[PDB]
This record gives C-alpha cells, structure tokens and sequence, in this order.
C-alpha cells in the first residue's frame, strides 16, 4: 500500500469535521451540567472530568463518546487478587468520604456505581436519555456517551507495573520517571468479585500527543513522522472487519485497546524518528499488522504497563477466534485492503 493512498483513506475519514463542533456543544454541556450536579455529594465531592482526548476513541463513529470521571481517593491500600497483576480490592488505611461504600473492609464498586447511577438519573430528569460498568446516555436520540467513574491514587504505582512502560530507549528514562509520579486510576471490572482495575488512560494520551524522540517531532515540515496515521489504520481495519462480522462473537471481544496496545510495542521496538518517516507510512503500517498477527498467532499481547497480564491469554480470548481473525487481517493485507473501499 502506498503511503498516499493511506492518508487518502485517513483524509476521508476526516470529514466529520464540520460536526465535531456541534456535536462537543451539547455532549460538553451536559457533562459539565452532570459534573456540577453531581459535586454536590459528600462522597462524589471531588469528582472530576479526566478529559483524555475528550474526542472519539472509534473512528468507524461521529455518534459515540467516551468520557471518564475521576475522584480523589486519599491514602488507599490496594490488594492484589489471585495474582491476577490487574485487579485489585481496594482498602483504606475512621473519617472516610467512601464509608457509605463499605462492604467491610472491601470498597464496593456496586453498590457506588448505584449510587452514581442514581445521582446522574436524577440529573438527566431535569432530550437526555439513560440507557439501561460504564453509564451510556443518549443525547437527541442520536449521539451515545459513555461514562466511566474511575478512583485516582496520587501514590506510587503497584509493583506489577515495575518493569511495565518500556520507553527509555524511546521517549527517554527521565519522562518514564516523571510520568510514573503521576497518578493512577482505578475503574471497577470484575476478573475472569468487586474489584478494581488499573487504568492509565491519561499516559496513553500523554505519550500518544508526545510521542517523538524528538521534542520538535511533528512541529515542522522535516520532522513529521507517521505513528499516529498508522495507528488510526489499524484501529479503521479492525473496526471495519468488526463492521463487517457483525453477526458472529468472535470478534466481539477484539477491541480498539488491543490494536493500542500492540501499536505501543512497535513504538517500542522502533524507537527512533526515522523509523517512522512519513514516506514510509506503507512499510511501518505493514509492520504493525505483522505485529499484531504475532499477537494473535502467539497468543500473546501485554498491557503495556502490566507486563505478566496477557490481554490474548486464552482464558480471555479463544483460539478459534484469533484464529479467524488473523485470517481475515492476512487476507487483507494480501489483496491490498479491500475494506477501506466506500
Ligand atoms: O485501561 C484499560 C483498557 C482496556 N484493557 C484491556 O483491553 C481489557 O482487558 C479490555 C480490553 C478491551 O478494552 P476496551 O477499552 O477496548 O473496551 C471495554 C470497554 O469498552 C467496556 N468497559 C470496561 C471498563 C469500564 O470501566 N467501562 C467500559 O465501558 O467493556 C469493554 C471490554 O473491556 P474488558 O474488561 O472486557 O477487556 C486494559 O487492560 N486496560
Ligand atoms: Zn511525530
């Protein structure tokens, strides 16, 4: 595939410019209406708006919204479940916002997803729509926002994500170190039970909009590189494979986050500017899909901070549907990607 034909495809995925304005209004309004409402609880009384991206995280998807709330959980102590590396009971070590929440000793996501549930039922009552772990709404009977309430913990990150974040040979070890001061998250989602797992979706950003070696990376005509365009392709492909398997689980459980994530090892892997030359968008787009085929053949693909978790394992992924998967992503590559045709 050639570069320009790439960007051709990219380029014509970006005509929903003109609505991204209109549609940020209202979605931006009611959120920050939500917010407003919703600081008025003792417990949510720190609550919060992450804001990572505040864009969309499908491409093809004009209509769809991802947005995350963050609350400040002052000194917590977390306990790793069935070394699992990912999921976690969250603990507090009197005086507690979050008492309410309580099952014992054990922090229940349930019971407090029920409660914010509740709050932004009661808000959405005064053409906003709930829909029956995350919290989807309808705006105008059209555009879709999924809410996410995340606890943030200004403490160190857990020992599981020690040797996690391998990009001193890409982006420096001084931003690993200064990253790893930054907070981490913690959404609710049960293990393969009321427990946490860790999220570290801001990073994600973060080292997606600074994402060079360089400091100048894609701030001048000489130092434009292609990350982000080959990312976006691959996100377009497995979407519109998804698209076009609609009717089959099979690949209902391969997602956006897995092609991330895979993506962040390549960069990993290529850490250099001039291994991802504009130019050369055709061949470091050819190396993702290999990767990412790696992935699925080999059944294997780490969370980028949680190495020992496997997000391929096949407990959570079976292999007849990797298996089809990489058939269909093979067939593609090899018949130059008849799915980006429209
Ligand atoms: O921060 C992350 C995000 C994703 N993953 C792995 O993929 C995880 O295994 C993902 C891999 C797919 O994730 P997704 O983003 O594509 O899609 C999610 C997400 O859309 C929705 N969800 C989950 C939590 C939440 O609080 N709010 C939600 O709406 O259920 C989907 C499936 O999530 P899984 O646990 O079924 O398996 C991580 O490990 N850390
Ligand atoms: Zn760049």
């Amino acid at each position: 595939m050639g570069a320009s034909k790439l960007r051709a495809v990219l380029e014509k995925l970006k005509l929903s410019r003109d609505d991204i304005s209109t549609a940020a209004g209202m979605v931006k309004g009611v959120v920050d209406h939500l917010l407003l409402r919703l600081k008025c609880d003792s417990a949510f009384r720190g609550v919060g708006l992450l804001n990572t991206g505040s864009y969309y995280e499908h491409v093809k998807a004009p209509n769809e919204f991802d947005v995350m709330f963050k609350l400040e959980v002052p000194r917590i102590q977390l306990e790793e479940y069935s070394n699992t590396r990912a999921y976690y009971f969250v603990k507090f070590k009197k005086e507690n916002p979050l008492s309410q929440f309580l099952e014992g000793e054990i922090l229940s996501a349930s019971k407090m997803l029920s409660k914010f549930r509740k709050i932004i039922k009661e808000e959405i009552n005064d053409d906003v729509i709930m829909k029956r772990p995350a919290v989807t709404l309808l705006i105008s009977e059209k555009i879709s926002v999924d809410i996410t309430l995340a606890l943030e913990s200004k403490s160190s990150w857990p020992a599981s994500t020690q040797e996690g974040l391998r990009i001193q040979n890409w982006l420096s070890a001084k931003v690993r170190k200064q990253l790893r001061l930054k907070p981490f998250y913690l959404v609710p989602k049960h293990a393969k039970e009321e427990t946490w797992r860790l999220s570290f979706s801001h990073i994600e950003k973060e080292i997606l909009n600074n994402h060079g070696k360089s400091k100048t990376c894609c701030e001048n005509k000489e130092e434009k590189c292609c990350r982000k365009d080959c990312l976006k392709l691959m996100k377009y492909l497995l979407e519109q494979l998804k698209e076009r398997f609609k009717d089959k689980k099979h690949l209902d459980k391969f997602s956006s986050y897995h092609v991330k994530t895979a993506f962040f090892h390549v960069c990993t892997q290529n850490p250099q500017d001039s291994q991802w030359d504009r130019k050369d968008l055709g061949l470091c787009f050819d190396n993702c899909v290999t990767y990412f085929l790696q992935c699925l053949r080999t059944e294997k693909l780490e969370n980028y901070f949680i190495p020992e978790f496997n997000l391929f394992s096949s407990n959570l992924i079976d292999k007849r549907s990797k298996e089809f998967l990489t058939k269909q992503i093979e067939y593609e590559r090899n018949n130059e990607f008849p799915v980006f045709d429209e």
